[PDB]
């Protein structure tokens, strides 16, 4: 092909967060669309990062990314092999596993990391991009059922978000919804143990 005109993929850009610091969970936007587009091109993001759950965007998709053990994790089906924007330019993935639908980068300065759960509890909570905290009963290694099913529309854009135990530890990263007639009855997630193995 004409090699001189081949384009490069933009970086993933942090565009907001899910604030879990207080008694009320809520989404905050930290960058609008024009800034996002420019930042994706340059890979240079000088915005302050805070919190555990980031809202992230590419040119075509928006989803979540969650810091656990000093790594910002998200789904491969959202990020592909993309770099993430940072104050000093694009940062290359430190983990990539298409078979797990998993990617990770070093956690941004200013972020806070969730602690991996060792409670062995099956009472979980899924945090969505709209800051809904959805009770989920763990049903296996990588699945849980919604206590209150809802349309898949409500979950779209939340891949990369956490499933948490009652004590607020990370149990997994949301990757897929299990649905019947458009209603999500269950969720599939990357268990935190699988993240911990990937880190080895
Ligand atoms: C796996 C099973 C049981 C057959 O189910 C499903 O395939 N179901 C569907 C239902 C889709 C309807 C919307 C559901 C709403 C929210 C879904 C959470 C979500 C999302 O919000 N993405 S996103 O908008 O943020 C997006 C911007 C990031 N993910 C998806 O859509 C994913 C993406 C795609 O799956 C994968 O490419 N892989 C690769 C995997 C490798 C290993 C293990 C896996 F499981 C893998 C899943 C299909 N997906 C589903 O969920
Ligand atoms: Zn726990």
């Amino acid at each position: 092909s004409h090699m001189a005109s081949m384009k490069k993929k933009g970086s993933v850009v942090i565009v907001g967060r899910i604030n879990l610091s207080g008694d009320t969970a809520y989404a905050q936007q930290t960058r609008g669309e024009e800034g996002c587009q420019e930042t994706s091109q340059t890979g240079r993001d000088k915005n302050q990062v805070e919190g555990e759950v980031q809202i992230v965007s590419t040119a075509t998709q928006t989803f979540l990314a969650t810091s656990i053990n000093g790594v910002l994790w998200t789904v491969y089906h959202g990020a592909g092999t993309r770099t993430i924007a940072s104050p000093k330019g694009p940062v290359t993935q430190m983990y990539t596993n298409v078979d797990k639908d998993l990617v990770g980068w070093q956690a941004p300065q200013g972020s806070r990391s969730l602690t991996p759960c060792t409670c062995g509890s099956s009472d979980l909570y899924l945090v969505t991009r709209h800051a809904d905290v959805i009770p989920v009963r763990r049903r296996g290694d990588s699945r849980g059922s919604l206590l209150s099913p809802r349309p898949i529309s409500y979950l779209k854009g939340s891949a990369g978000g956490p499933l948490l135990c009652p004590a607020g530890h990370a149990v997994g990263i949301f990757r897929a919804a299990v649905s019947t007639r458009g209603v999500a009855k269950a969720v599939a997630f990357i268990p935190v143990e699988s993240l911990e193995t990937t880190m080895r």
